[PDB]
């Protein structure tokens, strides 16, 4: 098993649905931030080391390739942060892998991002998200790795993450840069709602018969997840309320 598809889309662009769609197509696992959170929190420090490497005057690209290869062993595809920030390195490692860019309206994206993964520091909802996440074992080391991967994707050392104007411009620039860097023949831009047809044609497979394209990980469900984690203090006690997520 080797990487066949590199997902370059940012969080809140349908990455979890795309992860599930690729798992349906290939019958093998796809990487996602939820793999780290729910299955392999030991990966956090490894990702942090690779992101740290990118800051050096000369990044040891072979150290990065080797670390990515180890992290992705057993997976057929990648989506989401932190992996999407390494899409160029993955393209070099896997010259036959195709690239997907999941994308959506930038204002819809910003609202989703602020509600679920990156609230403003002045938003009281941030404390609720953090309290729920603590139930999952998430701590400051996870948030540092995730923020660092986002800053790496946006190519910035210093960025005011609390400024919506900055985030909107970074989102547009990131998506533009993917389209400039990946040759069009190697890239599929998949807009929220596009479903199976373009994806299956791009990957040389048939449309899965009787299986609908996934629609996972809505902000409504995520807000409920935070609320129920806070209320019950146990993932296992609430997982029956959240089918089709992990
Ligand atoms: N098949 C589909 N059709 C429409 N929206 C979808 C979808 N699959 C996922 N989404 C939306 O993609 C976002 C989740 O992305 P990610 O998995 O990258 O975090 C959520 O947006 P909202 O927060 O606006 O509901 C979710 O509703
Ligand atoms: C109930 C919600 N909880 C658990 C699911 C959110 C857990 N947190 C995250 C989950 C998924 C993703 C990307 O998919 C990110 S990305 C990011 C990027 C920058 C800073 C933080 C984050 C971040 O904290 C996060």
């Amino acid at each position: 098993t080797t990487i066949q598809v590199i997902g370059a889309g940012l969080p809140r662009t349908g990455t979890n649905s795309m992860k599930k769609a690729l798992e349906i197509i290939y019958s093998k696992p796809c990487y996602h931030m939820y793999e780290i959170i729910f299955k392999k929190q030991s990966d956090i420090s490894i990702w942090q080391q690779l992101i740290d490497e990118t800051h050096k005057t000369t990044s040891d690209k072979r150290k990065i390739y080797n670390g990515l290869n180890e992290l992705l062993n057993g997976y057929i595809a990648t989506t989401d942060l932190p992996s999407c920030s390494f899409y160029k390195e993955l393209m070099t490692m896997y010259p036959n892998a195709k690239v997907l860019l999941t994308i959506r309206d930038k204002y819809d994206w910003l609202y989703s991002l602020r509600k679920v993964v990156l609230p403003k520091s002045t938003d009281p909802w941030k404390l609720k998200i953090e309290e729920g996440d603590q139930v999952l074992g998430i701590d400051s080391n996870f948030y540092k790795m995730s923020e660092d991967s986002l800053k790496f994707a946006f190519q910035k050392n210093h960025i005011n993450l609390d400024d919506d104007e900055i985030l909107l411009e970074c989102y547009d620039e990131y998506n533009r840069l993917v389209q400039e860097i990946v040759p069009p023949e190697r890239l599929l831009i998949h807009h929220l709602g596009d479903g199976w047809e373009s994806l299956c044609q791009f990957l040389n497979v048939d449309i899965p018969n009787g299986i609908s394209y996934p629609c996972a990980n809505s902000h409504h469900q995520m807000t409920q997840l935070t609320e129920q984690l806070i209320k019950h203090k146990s993932l296992d006690d609430i997982i029956h309320m959240f089918p089709g997520l992990i």
